[PDB]
């Protein structure tokens, strides 16, 4: 069970490669270790983001026998995991003090070249004792850098591709084929949030006899549901940011501040504090 001298592996517990339990019996504390018989690819964009608030610290890569190792500091539920857990029934409190974190989360990963591609609650997991108030981002397997490290040249614009994430959270333009940028995660958190509202989206669930009938149904559900018809009922800071993401330009930086201030501002008129108390800590 010994991973690079000082690791005990413990039991799988999911998957992102498999997620297995760990101990770190140097320091006396419990960890996460990601195995593989991409792993690489992804442990270098970990790295590159160290140091970031709400980037999960890396605390090894190697091999052991068949595998690849990447162990990881361990971190609590998922925030799918606690929408199932709370009824699938988030406050507007709840999702304000979340989306105010997720903004951040994701300008960081786009201030250090990459794009995340894959936004969804299952990405997102909350820190645990000490940290439990933080909202940390995994999961680089379909990052992709969007511009160059040293100029600044973001990647061309390029029609006619693949889906490379989850359908229920794509963008249209991602349905429309255009590779993704900046505007694509941001968009991609809008759907998150009002599907934290909502417990479902109107596009989830759709029947059909192919995963690629099924995209094509996703879409067209997407583009016939205007912006206010998929918000109706909630504060309107929701469909303003989702019309601010869909205006973005291909290689535009999105004003990230404005897009924190639009939600900060419904949540200081509904008199709430930033206490860090979400739905599931009342439970
Ligand atoms: C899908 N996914 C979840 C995790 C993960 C990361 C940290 N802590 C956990 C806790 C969450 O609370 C329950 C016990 N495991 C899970 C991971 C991962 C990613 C990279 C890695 F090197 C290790 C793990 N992927």
């Amino acid at each position: 069970l010994r991973v690079g001298n000082r690791y005990r592996l413990g039991r799988k517990i999911g998957s992102g490669g498999d997620i297995y339990l760990g101990t770190d019996i140097a320091a006396g504390e419990e960890v996460a270790i990601k195995l593989e018989c991409q792993l690489h690819i992804e442990s270098k964009i970990y790295k590159m983001m160290q140091g970031g608030v709400g980037i999960p610290t890396i605390r090894w890569c190697g091999a052991e026998g068949d595998y690849n190792v990447m162990v990881m500091e361990l971190l609590g539920p998922s925030l799918e995991d606690l929408f199932n857990f709370c009824s699938r029934k988030f406050s507007l409190k709840t999702v304000l003090l979340l989306a105010d974190q997720m903004i951040s989360r994701i300008e960081y990963i786009h201030s250090k070249n990459f794009i995340h591609r894959d936004v969804k609650p299952d990405n997102f997991l909350m820190g645990l004792g000490k940290k439990g108030n933080l909202v940390y981002i995994i999961d680089f397997g379909l990052a992709k850098k969007y511009r160059d490290a040293r100029t600044h040249q973001h990647i061309p614009y390029r029609e006619n591709k693949n889906l490379t994430g989850t359908a229920r959270y794509a963008s249209i333009n991602t349905h429309l084929g255009i590779e993704q940028s900046r505007r694509d995660d941001l968009e991609s958190l809008g759907y998150v949030l009002m599907y934290f509202n909502l417990g479902s989206l109107p596009w989830q669930g759709l029947k059909a006899a192919t995963k690629r009938q099924k995209y094509e149904r996703i879409s067209e559900k997407k583009m016939s549901t205007p912006i206010e018809v998929l918000c109706k009922g909630y504060p309107s800071e929701f469909a303003t940011y989702l019309n601010f993401c869909r205006s973005l330009r291909f290689d535009d930086k999105p004003d990230y501040s404005y897009l924190r201030q639009l939600f900060r501002n419904l949540f200081h008129r509904q008199g709430f504090s930033y206490d860090y108390v979400f739905d599931w800590n009342m439970l």
